[PDB]
């Protein structure tokens, strides 16, 4: 069980069982959101764990969440995030994505199916979860148990472009 | 050797040996940049592997790279990236960060020290590597071998805020 095997087995699940995510597994997923690095060690991530009816219903107003039993809304705090002196670019999406990716890989190791969701209505999320102006919703990570057929760990030959199309050496 | 142990051991190295990164390890790091998911499966990541003198010198014009022996410049292609219908937000930073995080964790497993770098002059990077207007430089991942004392896998009690400060349940 090494990293590449973990990364390959992970796939996007859009078919979830009713079966709830155990608290013990959730807590291990959350631990790695703290462990992850952020620019300047600023730690701008702000997470809302959503597994109860109201919250799940609120999310379903903003996005297709495939009846997943657990969601984590990952926001970034622009009052904490590092801002690059050259151009003013803030690391909000970068820091929060490292955190989300850590959680997604940890979920996978624990046998949880998952899908990363960015196709959500941000203004609905902001209203429903009463986000103040300094928090921006970035990613929603859904997790649960696959109810149908998982995608194959060997699928990437068909589902990704060749490495040579994304990598060059020294120059473009 | 599980995921949390990997995530904890990973730290930011800013003290590198002259010792080059073996090709075999580099290729395993690159493999996971392809394996990683991207929004819409659009695969907008575009990587430049930099381990030769010119390229390293070019990077050193734009950023402090701590004499690392290997760098990967991770760009995103705005002509491929998914664009959210609600607000026009592009996933450029998100997709490229998932890719970079995958590579950083894979590097760690292979015994390579690393540091993620966003404090670079983007216009210098664009000029030096002749990036066309559709590619935006997002992250520089440095890797090599630690020359001094590694940070401790148990440091997070001191180097991170408590989990309770970044996580809430159902509501803020
Ligand atoms: C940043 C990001 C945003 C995504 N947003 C959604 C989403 O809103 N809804 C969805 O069904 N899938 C979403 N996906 C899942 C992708 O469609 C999926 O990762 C990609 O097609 C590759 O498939 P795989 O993850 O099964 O390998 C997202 C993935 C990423 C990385
Ligand atoms: C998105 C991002 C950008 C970063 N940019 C730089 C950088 O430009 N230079 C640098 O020395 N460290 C940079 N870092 C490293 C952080 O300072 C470091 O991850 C943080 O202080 C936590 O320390 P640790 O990684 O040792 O746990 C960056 C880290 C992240 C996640």
């Amino acid at each position: 069980m090494n990293f590449v095997e973990l990364a390959k087995k992970r796939y996007s699940c859009r078919n979830y069982q009713d079966r709830k995510v155990e608290k013990e597994k959730l807590e291990k997923v959350l631990d790695v959101a703290r462990i992850a690095p952020t620019g300047g060690n600023r730690q701008p991530q702000r997470l809302i764990v959503i597994q109860e009816k109201e919250g799940i219903n609120k999310l379903s107003k903003a996005a297709n969440i495939y009846d997943a039993p657990l969601a984590i809304l990952v926001c970034g705090d622009k009052d904490k995030v590092w801002t690059r002196p050259f151009d003013g670019k803030q690391l909000t999406d970068i820091d929060t994505s490292i955190v989300t990716d850590h959680m997604m890989l940890q979920a996978t190791e624990l046998g949880l199916a998952s899908v990363w969701v960015c196709y959500f209505n941000p203004d609905i999320i902001r209203e429903e979860f009463s986000l103040p102006d300094n928090l921006e919703p970035i990613n929603i990570l859904l997790m649960g148990y696959e109810s149908k057929i998982p995608e194959s760990p060997e699928r990437h030959e068909k589902t990704r472009v060749p490495l040579s199309e994304i990598v060059s050496y020294e120059t473009l």
